[PDB]
């Protein structure tokens, strides 16, 4: 531990977009983005 | 080598992607993050 950040993170993950030209966060993303609202959806509070 | 830090493991997440020109994500990725949403469906103690 010592400097890690998001900082870092986005970055790397960025030159990922152009890198596969958004078809990887197209596909894999979309699907993936959709459970992130579900996996989410069990642990919250405020309704 | 390598170790369980996200610094490494985005490294090779991002080789990785190119390795397999986007086709592995977007099946087997999709299928595990299906899973994702439905595994932390049902472990929610709002951590």
């Amino acid at each position: 531990m010592g400097g890690i950040s998001i900082w870092q993170l986005l970055i790397i993950a960025v030159i990922v977009v152009l890198l596969f030209g958004t078809k990887k966060l197209g596909s894999i993303g979309s699907d993936l983005g959709a459970s992130i609202k579900g996996f989410k959806k069990a642990m919250s509070d405020d309704e």
